[PDB]
């Protein structure tokens, strides 16, 4: 159980983003239906007042908490990856629009997963702005909780992998457009029951065998990292 308190630039916290530029349901409970119109955006998916600015080459931040700002952030049993998709705001998140800047799952260095690392980095994980064309943008991070998910929710609603998903409105001012967005995947959609990394046992399988969930990342992505950029504390 997580949510998005607010987004940095460059290093730079943007202040609280919620219900502002983060387009926030009421409360941390996950998302488990893959068919759902709530993966694209999570529950209360709607336009709000304000959307950060932003250039390409720039550091984008996420971040996350679990009840107040700079908490223990998520459950540490919540073990499972991390993926940002990008897409462009006259989409609403619908049809194929979603492109992958970023995936981190398991590393087998340091033994650790995505979330894992999320909680050490005080809730901060991040991407480079790509070259796309500037204009209004949904960026859509996307926590996938696996400690439950040896079961499918489509069989066992009680079960199943847990999908904690936020939508920052994100405007692209300098851009050069020199990488075009490229087709996108659909949420909901591009998860489905046989999908690599929805269905995994994290107590029986090794970590080092998890695959991620396509799609790939984009050749386009400049991403991006789990580590803490500033200080939450300071304010
Ligand atoms: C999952 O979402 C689909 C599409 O909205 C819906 O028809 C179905 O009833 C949902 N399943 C449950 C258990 O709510
Ligand atoms: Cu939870």
């Amino acid at each position: 159980h997580t949510l998005v308190w607010g987004v940095w630039v460059n290093g730079v916290d943007q202040g609280d983003g919620r219900n502002i530029y983060i387009r926030s349901p009421p409360n941390n409970n996950p998302v488990k239906n893959l068919t759902s119109p709530d993966m694209t955006c999570n529950v209360d998916n709607r336009v709000v007042p304000k959307s950060v600015p932003v250039n390409a080459g720039d550091t984008l931040t996420f971040e996350w908490y679990h009840n107040t700002r700079d908490d223990d952030i998520i459950a540490s049993s919540h073990h499972g990856p991390i993926a940002v998709y990008i897409a462009p705001a006259a989409s609403n998140g619908q049809g194929n629009v979603w492109v992958k800047l970023f995936e981190d799952a398991y590393n087998v260095t340091n033994s650790t997963w995505a979330v894992d690392r999320l909680i050490t980095a005080h809730g901060q994980h991040s991407v480079v702005v790509p070259h796309v064309a500037p204009g209004d943008y949904l960026f859509r991070a996307e926590i996938i909780a696996l400690h439950e998910a040896d079961s499918l929710y489509s069989q066992n609603p009680i079960r199943g992998a847990q999908f904690y998903i936020s939508c920052a409105q994100i405007t692209i001012n300098s851009s050069d457009d020199s990488t075009p967005l490229p087709a996108g995947v659909p949420f909901p959609g591009a998860y489905t029951d046989s999908t690599p990394g929805i269905q995994f046992n994290i107590y029986t399988t090794p970590a080092t065998s998890y695959v991620a969930p396509p799609p790939s990342v984009w050749s386009g992505a400049l991403g991006g990292s789990i580590a803490q950029v500033g200080d939450a504390s300071l304010e």
